[PDB]
């Protein structure tokens, strides 16, 4: 019967400043209404491991701060108390300078 969370969406500053600290949102709903957590990948080796739980639907807002020129893929994935995981949603963020 259970359903697995919605993809999340990722919203913040797709390019900035090394060195500098930026907010991204995040935010999935699960179908049933269950609370979830969230796995973040930050594209530079850093990640938020399950973090939570959140109530389905809540924005969670996290910042973080690159210290090396690149391009980075934030990814973010969710899954329910039951453990029944999401696929990835995903921003890219550069870095140049
Ligand atoms: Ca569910």
């Amino acid at each position: 019967a259970n359903d697995p969370p919605n993809i999340p969406n990722v919203t913040g500053p797709t390019n900035g400043n090394i060195g500098t600290t930026y907010n991204y949102t995040f935010v999935t709903t699960d179908p049933n209404g269950d609370n979830i957590t969230y796995y973040i990948e930050w594209g530079d080796g850093f990640t938020e491991e399950w973090i939570g739980p959140y109530a389905s639907g809540e924005e969670v807002i996290f910042s973080h701060t690159w210290d090396k020129k690149g391009t980075y893929v934030v990814r973010a994935k969710a899954k329910d108390i039951l453990n029944y995981e999401s696929s990835w949603g995903t921003l890219e963020v550069t870095m140049p300078k």
